[PDB]
């Protein structure tokens, strides 16, 4: 089961992912991305590891507007937790890989792109992932059109009801 959550910036995709993680408990393995307050973005894993990987203070060749992205800081936390999530999820179908966000800042990492492609196209694992509403990178387009996936456009009008639909589709 692949749940792909999309929607406008600020609509609450991370917030929803966090609710999903709490409900899933030990089933959920991966990471989400929280705003630093806005001056940047922090990766937070399901093990509570945290690091600012994109910031208005960071000098970088990898830029999204005024945010400098440190690919190495992102990878330090993202890659090992996703490699673990993928190993565990292949053996235990109760596990759900968590990836917030497959977005422009994260996609500067080749290691992340390759691992995301491997995970998303593997029929044998469950995933909850977010993508931006615009096709800001070819991998975002690829994931938006992923065959068999559940694609949810998160809005202010379904924000407070959509959780149970998602949780039912995943095993109770
Ligand atoms: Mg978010
Ligand atoms: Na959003
Ligand atoms: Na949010």
């Amino acid at each position: 089961m692949k749940i792909i959550i999309t929607g406008e910036p600020g609509v609450g995709k991370t917030t929803l992912v966090k609710k999903i993680v709490e409900r899933l408990g030990k089933r959920a393995i991966g990471f989400w991305t929280e705003e630093v307050r806005r001056t940047g973005f922090r990766i937070i894993t399901t093990e509570g590891k945290k690091k600012i990987f994109s910031s208005k203070f960071f000098t970088s060749k990898k830029l999204v507007g005024s945010y400098g992205v440190n690919v190495q800081y992102f990878e330090e936390l993202a890659i090992p937790i996703l490699e673990r999530a993928y190993r565990e999820a292949k053996k235990d179908r109760r596990k759900v890989i968590i990836i917030d966000e497959i977005g422009k800042m994260e996609l500067f990492s080749k290691k992340f792109r390759d691992l995301v492609r491997q995970i998303m196209h593997d029929p044998n694992v469950n995933v909850v992932a977010t993508i931006p509403i615009r096709d800001v990178h070819p991998l975002v387009k690829e994931i938006r059109r992923l065959p068999g996936a559940v694609l949810i456009e998160l809005t202010p009008e379904n924000r407070d009801v959509i959780l149970e639909d998602i949780l039912s589709l995943l095993e109770r």
